[PDB]
């Protein structure tokens, strides 16, 4: 999967699930459900040692993979609204958490495998 001449080195994780988010509103909860299936589901990072962090490599990957999703993508026949994006900044979050805590956990432990 590539990008916009890629990232300077970006890595790429493996295709996820749809977390449950908990907003709080119903109007949220449906609207999220109703484009559910729209959203990414694999997310860019870069390599855990120079930056690793669950705040930086989180942030600079909602940024990245919404990038892809908003010029990789919206050039192809996506349209993602700010609404369809301000849910992403939480599904590619989610997201992320988890494939750091993956490549955190895959470096320490020694297990790179995904």
């Amino acid at each position: 999967g590539s990008v916009v001449g890629g990232l300077g080195g970006y890595m790429l994780g493996s295709a996820m699930s749809r977390p449950m988010i908990h907003f709080g509103n119903d109007w949220e909860d449906r609207y999220y459900r109703e484009n559910m299936y729209r959203y990414p589901n694999q997310v860019y990072y870069r390599p855990v040692d120079q930056a690793s962090n669950q705040n930086n490599f989180v942030h600079d990957c909602v940024n990245i993979t919404i990038k892809q999703h908003t010029v990789t993508t919206t050039t192809k026949g996506e349209n993602f609204t700010e609404t369809d994006v301000k849910m992403m900044e939480r599904v590619v979050e989610q997201m992320c958490v988890t494939q750091y805590q993956k490549e955190s956990q895959a470096a320490a432990d020694g297990r790179r495998s995904s």
